[PDB]
């Protein structure tokens, strides 16, 4: 009928998830526990678009919502990728925000990365969303694709910033990041 994903991604949302707010959950498992709610189980490319299209913008939740996607239901945990990081993406505007969303989730769950850098291996099993606001950028978005290795994070940074380039985004439209684990 439909086309399966390489792996099933389970997607699930975190509300305004701050630093400051687990300090009304003291310890990282049970502010997770209390807060995560289970949005979808995308198994196929046609369950992957609608998806993606249902998706409610990122900006108009609030500060620290975010959507994580997590290949076959993995714990999305800095202590489960010891050797690995996380290669960031701030987007501007809410408009870029969605052309630059499609395209890292679609090299992420479509294993475009997989197969045009890491020659193969599932390096990525989580893909962060969440609205960062600044007093300048409020409409702001940030994607985090996290590695299971460091020395991939080199190669990732100009594979995805080269992609958001010809998908629309100029070099003022987004910032390339990384954040050691
Ligand atoms: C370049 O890299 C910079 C830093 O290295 C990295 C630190 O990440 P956070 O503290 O945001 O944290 P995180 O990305 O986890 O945010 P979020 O998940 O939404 O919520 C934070 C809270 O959630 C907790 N948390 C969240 N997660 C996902 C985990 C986890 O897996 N394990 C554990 N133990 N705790 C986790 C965390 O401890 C904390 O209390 O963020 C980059 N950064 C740079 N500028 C900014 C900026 N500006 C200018 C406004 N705002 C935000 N981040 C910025």
């Amino acid at each position: 009928t439909a086309h399966a994903l390489k792996d099933p991604w389970f997607l699930s949302y975190i509300p305004q998830l701050t630093p400051d707010t687990v300090k009304y959950d003291f310890d990282w498992n049970k502010a997770k526990q209390a807060l995560q709610q289970p949005l979808d189980y995308i198994r196929t490319v046609e369950e992957f678009w609608s998806t993606i299209n249902s998706l409610p913008k990122l900006h108009q939740l609030g500060n620290g919502s975010t959507f994580i996607f997590a290949r076959n239901n993995v714990d999305a945990s800095y202590e489960a990728f010891p050797n690995g990081t996380r290669v960031l993406v701030d987007l501007y505007k809410a408009s870029v925000a969605e052309k630059g969303m499609d395209f890292v989730l679609s090299s992420v769950l479509g294993e475009g990365l997989t197969y045009d850098v890491f020659n193969g291996k599932k390096v990525c099993d989580v893909v962060r969303l969440s609205s960062r606001p600044n007093q300048e950028s409020p409409e702001l978005v940030r994607l985090e694709v996290w590695l299971s290795d460091q020395l991939y994070a080199k190669d990732v940074i100009p594979y995805i910033r080269k992609g958001l380039n010809e998908a629309g985004l100029s070099f003022t439209d987004f910032i390339m990041g990384e954040s050691t684990f």
